[PDB]
């Protein structure tokens, strides 16, 4: 899985 770094404004991390 890879990290994907999101920003929703809240940054947001994600193991994808």
């Amino acid at each position: 899985a890879k990290l994907v770094f999101f920003a929703e404004a809240a940054i947001i991390g994600l193991m994808v």
